[PDB]
């Protein structure tokens, strides 16, 4: 049997490690190791998002997971949605720990514009926020913009191809979060020597109704990848609507980096 | 059609409303309404268990859900495991709001002994906590015993008949909690005029490795119920391992109290 890999999986804003409940055992039955990180103020993390003011604090559990890998171990690092920004941050710290970055229906930042660039572009373009609730919290370093998904918006825009049980689960577990847009507008650009040096691939769902297939091409034209994989019939929450096809794409990716 | 009901579902210690994610849509498809309560320090509730120092604080979100119900509305109140204690507590406060109490693989207290009686009986004969972590938290109410389940103990004793996905989910979501046995040993006995006046039924799983059949028969012999229902092949997490059969049992109950 060919070499197996260690996958580090990074969830989206307002969610938590729980999203990976279908995919983790698929990967582990094929002999791979999986670590599903829970970011700060996410899932069952005991902090409210208001206490996590910066994207570096938010991302700290991912940095700590990578820090604790033994010497010379490398992972396949998979970021979902805002998890794209998280994994780029990590890649700028620990580039030699990362065999390949998997941007899964994810923000794909560049090394030319401020780190918020691709998030700011989507916020300008997106029209279907529905019953999502937006709010602010003032910090000692400025306004921090917060969001809490509404259930109608979830159903129409994230979960529309998911089993109803999955939607019910999400309604039980989703939390107010942040896309850290102010904090990311003030951060130093992602570096070419760190983030830019790491191999990267993009995995996109064909029915993602939050991260559209033309906004992806925009991001990819803006900052190229090695390879683009497409998951036929996936919604945004592809690890819940099409976990087997997602396993298939991750499997393929593992084969290209053995 | 027959009139439908409003089910209020109460989870077990260390868990949260998320346990109900398969059952909830089954009951809603059948036309019923469903509230899955999240108890203090449970699931995504923002407080750690160290902040919830009494069973009455732990139960307060159930109390508030019952208090909020419109005038003359009555619910089918389902308590799972330690949920049995919480629904007995609620029945002693709002007995006229409850059509029937459903003890589901649950502790069934009486009105003769201290509230912790049936737990004390189990805890005395129980062995093999496995990798479960026990700790003590000192409070203005005395010592509070905390537990955090270990994953080997979960797999063997709680989830042995569940899909691997459900076991992975639970590993992602379970939290340190408490059975509040100190506080329950000190509390006033449940009253015959409140709790004792409410209709009650028991639903047991045949393969429950936490609450064994013989102990259930002893609780029911000591505090009678109107009817007993059994779910063939269910583990303790019967809402995960046999949701359809649990639905079938709750349907049968709802037909009985139309
Ligand atoms: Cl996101
Ligand atoms: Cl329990």
């Amino acid at each position: 049997m060919e070499r197996k890999h260690h996958f580090v999986l990074v969830h989206n804003a307002c969610h938590g490690a729980w999203i990976w409940y279908k995919l983790k055992p698929l990967l582990e039955s094929a002999g791979h190791r999986v670590t599903a990180v829970e970011l700060a103020a996410s899932g069952i993390d005991p902090r409210p998002i208001q206490a996590v003011e910066t994207v570096d604090e938010y991302s700290k559990p991912l940095i700590e997971t990578l820090k604790s890998l033994p010497e010379n171990e490398e992972v396949i690092l998979v970021g979902f949605s805002f998890g794209g920004i998280n994994i780029a941050l990590a890649a700028d710290i620990f580039p030699a720990k990362i065999k390949v970055l998997v941007f899964l229906n994810a923000f794909l930042p560049d090394t030319t514009h401020v780190p918020s660039h691709v998030l700011d572009k989507l916020m300008e373009m997106f029209g279907g926020w529905g019953d999502t609730e937006f709010s602010s919290h003032e910090t000692r370093n400025g306004t921090m913009s917060l969001l809490k998904m509404g259930p109608k918006f979830m159903k129409a825009r994230l979960y529309q191809n998911c089993p109803i049980e999955d939607y019910e689960l999400a309604k039980m577990l989703h939390r107010q979060g942040s896309l850290f847009t102010e904090d990311l507008s003030k951060k130093e650009k992602f570096s070419e020597e760190g983030y830019g040096s790491v191999q990267r691939v993009y995995v996109m769902s064909s029915e993602d109704k939050i991260i559209p297939c033309d906004f992806i091409r925009w991001m990819i034209d803006n900052f190229n990848v090695s390879k683009v994989y497409e998951i036929d019939g996936g919604d945004h929450m592809v690890m819940l609507s099409k976990p087997q096809k997602l396993f298939d794409s991750l499997s393929a990716i593992a084969t290209d980096y053995m």
